[PDB]
């Protein structure tokens, strides 16, 4: 296990025809052949661009790669038609290989119309090519009639990258794509589309969850199937679901908190795609996206041990732009990586000793303290290796004018092992939640977590809305109780849907669930609109609460997005009221996302 991570370009858009080059599908035939497949983008975007589908192929394990040729020809004149989004899927029964992808005419995915006639232009299609010489050669289907069976669907796409075949349990030999469709209420829905007759024919399952969007599936070490998606209602993090019939339907799907993501595809895979059922191996998974929230950038690889209960293990791959990606697994142990750079497609080779995790998931909670104090939090480290390591290390990432530091005691084969941090925060600093990293370096890998340090806030689950002017609950969730969740894409709102609903000033005022010593509040503005901004503010205060001293502080509140201070001298109070006079521009609303209360605890 010496550490391998090389890469090359496979397309560079502006280059061999085509301006725009994104959304990669992988794959190893059973030659052993690697395939790469993508979109040309003759006018740079999604369908119904006039896209084609592309492949080139490798017949060295991936060290060179000949001529990009054409799977499905886009036309740019008469009529217009795009094959765009490809995901490939191997038959390793057969031999047989398929590429299911778009066909777009008129419509893409958000204007496509009711119906799964072929001929109709106004329906984006579903299409797959067959190849019977390991992607030499292809024939053409459309068979959205086949997986549509609810005329409410009136939109679907295969979710680019590559699909699976079952190798367990009594539906051993199916084969599964991932798509998602939308359904007569408007909902974004994922659902499962296979073949129990290797490619002969496809199905729909059952539809699943809300807010879904590009999704994926796995075979679990017990069989079970995990469904890992694009979140449309952008969360920051990954959603999920499991399936115990094959593929056919899943349960609720909960978010992964340790799975971030900035709202676009990502890859999941087995590591050992022939381990056997309830084997240690075959409860490895690895995990390819974009790490940021904010941007499709730091391309990170995270491996599970745990069909995916935890993440403990995670590397960037690609600390700049990253927009795509998908993984498979080659012949040789290591795995292919094609991804979107930026510059087109580039295709990446790396291998578990470059990844250099050990499986070890561990947890630290989240903490709260004062300025100019010091707390020391608990670590449990649930190691997973089956090995011993004698001296773990802890290695704490934070504010570098904070001390932290830490230590973990030896880990145990099949056992937890107990650790501790300690931090330390200097006076003064400033209130906010501090994200902290946790890295346990071990001579047999490495794995990491992140908790949050609450510096000088007082807590917001013991503080409720003591009184509040108006709020919006009829159109839309504008409860002022939306100011205290720790979430700046939730609001609250003044009423609106009513023409009699007040103007300013507004009020919203917060029973601190208790007398502490404070000293200020920070607001943040609703995140996605401009017109319901707070200007002009004062803020009172009251040991008894109907009785309000102040203003304590005023001010103006700018248009910033981020957190925005109003500080005052420290005094003791049960209750805090931000009168909101007026309105950036002279709107009649106002919307607040977040308040939190500076003081002692
Ligand atoms: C058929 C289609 O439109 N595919 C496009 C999807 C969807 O539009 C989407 O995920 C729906 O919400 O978006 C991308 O992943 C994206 O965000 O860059 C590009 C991809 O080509
Ligand atoms: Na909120």
């Amino acid at each position: 296990g010496e550490p391998l991570y090389t890469e090359q370009d496979l397309a560079v858009n502006g280059r061999e025809g085509f301006p725009n080059y994104r959304i990669p599908a992988l794959t190893v035939t059973p030659d052993g052949d690697l395939l790469a497949s993508y979109d040309g983008r003759p006018t740079g975007i999604d369908a119904p661009g006039p896209n084609s589908i592309l492949q080139r192929r490798s017949t060295d394990g991936g060290r060179t790669w000949g001529e990009q040729q054409v799977v499905s020809a886009g036309q740019t004149t008469a009529p217009i038609k795009g094959f765009s989004d490809p995901s490939y899927l191997v038959d390793r029964e057969t031999g047989t290989i398929f590429n299911f992808h778009v066909y777009s005419q008129r419509q893409g995915f958000a204007g496509s119309r009711p119906g799964t006639d072929p001929a109709d232009p106004n329906v984006l299609h579903a299409n797959v090519a067959t190849s019977t010489d390991g992607g030499l050669t292809w024939s053409h289907r459309t068979i959205t009639a086949d997986i549509t069976p609810d005329p409410g669907w009136r939109s679907r796409f295969a979710a680019s990258g590559e699909g699976i075949q079952l190798r367990y349990g009594p539906h051993a030999g199916r084969l599964i794509q991932q798509y998602t469709i939308i359904n007569a209420a408007g909902a974004f829905q994922a659902v499962s589309v296979y073949s129990d007759d290797h490619g002969r024919t496809w199905r729909a399952g059952e539809a699943v969850g809300v807010g879904m969007d590009e999704n994926k599936t796995v075979e679990l070490s017990d069989g079970r199937v995990l469904l890992n998606s694009r979140d449309s209602a952008r969360s920051g993090y990954r959603k999920v679901a499991v399936s115990t019939d094959g593929g056919h339907s899943y349960g609720p799907v909960t978010i992964d908190r340790d799975l971030p993501d900035p709202t676009n595809n990502a890859s999941i895979i087995r590591a050992f795609p022939d381990a056997p059922a309830g084997s240690a191996r075959a409860k490895v998974l690895l995990f390819s996206n974009a790490a940021s929230q904010t941007s499709r950038s730091q391309g990170t690889i995270r491996m599970s041990c745990d069909d995916g209960q935890t993440w403990p293990v995670s590397k960037v791959f690609q600390p700049g732009s990253m927009s795509g990606s998908t993984l498979t697994a080659l012949p040789d142990g290591t795995y292919g990586l094609l991804y979107e750079p930026g510059t087109g497609i580039r295709y990446a080779n790396f291998n578990l000793a470059w990844l250099g995790g050990i499986c070890a998931p561990f947890t630290i909670p989240d903490v709260a303290l004062e300025p100019g104090q010091q707390v020391t939090v608990p670590v449990a480290v649930t190691n997973q290796s089956g090995i011993a390591v004698p001296k773990p290390s802890l290695q704490l990432d934070a504010s570098p004018d904070w001390q932290v530091q830490g230590s973990v005691e030896p880990l145990m084969p099949g056992r937890q092992a107990k650790g501790q941090v300690t931090i330390t925060v200097p006076a003064g600093t400033t209130p906010g939640r501090y994200r902290v990293g946790a890295t346990l370096r071990t001579s047999a890998g490495n794995a990491s977590t992140t908790f949050t340090v609450t510096v000088g806030l007082l807590d917001q689950a013991r503080m409720s809305i003591a009184d509040v002017d108006s709020e919006e609950t009829a159109r839309e969730d504008g409860r002022a109780s939306n100011v205290i969740d720790g979430n700046p894409s939730t609001f609250w709102h003044t009423e609106w849907s009513r023409a009699d609903a007040p103007g300013y000033p507004h009020r919203i005022s917060l029973d601190l669930g208790g007398t502490h010593t404070i000293s200020g509040l920070q607001y943040t503005r609703r995140q996605n609109s401009a017109n319901e901004q707070v200007a002009d503010y004062e803020i009172y205060t009251s040991l008894n609460g109907t009785t309000w001293d102040g203003p304590v502080a005023s001010g103006r509140f700018t248009t910033s997005l981020a957190p925005q201070r109003a500080v005052f001298p420290a005094r003791d109070a049960r209750y805090i009221r931000l009168v909101a006079l007026s309105e950036q521009t002279g709107h009649k609303y106002a919307a607040v996302a977040e308040l939190e209360v500076e003081g002692q605890r």
